[PDB]
């Protein structure tokens, strides 16, 4: 298995910016995808971005594209979640994630199917 835990979050005004981290279990293996989701209260949870562990190929949901990016550091094992240009509509619980992907050609990660979940953290976007 393998474990994940977000930090950061909080409250921000709309246009700002806010970072989370999620820590990842430190025997972790290349072979995985990690991603972040997010669920605001009503609605069912959505893909937000993920990041290839090995390859660090990125796939992004399209109304998040060009305001959030993600990236990752092995050597910490950790994964980010830059959040700029916040707006109302992201206010959510977001969820670190992982999925176990075999050796491919491919490097692009996946968007859903995933293994494993963080605990989740509130981001609220106010104004």
């Amino acid at each position: 298995a393998v474990q994940l835990q977000e930090s950061g979050g909080g409250l921000v005004q709309a246009g700002g910016s806010l970072r989370l981290s999620c820590t990842v279990s430190a025997r972790t293996s290349s072979s995985h995808d990690m991603g972040w989701f997010r669920q605001a209260p009503g609605k069912e949870r959505e893909f937000v971005a993920a990041i290839s562990w090995s390859g660090g190929t990125t796939n992004y949901v399209d109304s998040v594209k060009g305001r959030f990016d993600i990236s990752k550091d092995n050597a910490k094992n950790a994964v980010y979640l830059q959040m700029n240009s916040l707006k109302p509509e992201d206010t959510a619980v977001y969820y670190c994630a992982a999925k176990w992907r075999p050796l491919r050609y491919s490097d692009n990660p996946s968007n859903s199917d995933y293994n494993y979940w963080g605990q989740g953290t509130q981001v609220t976007v106010s104004s």
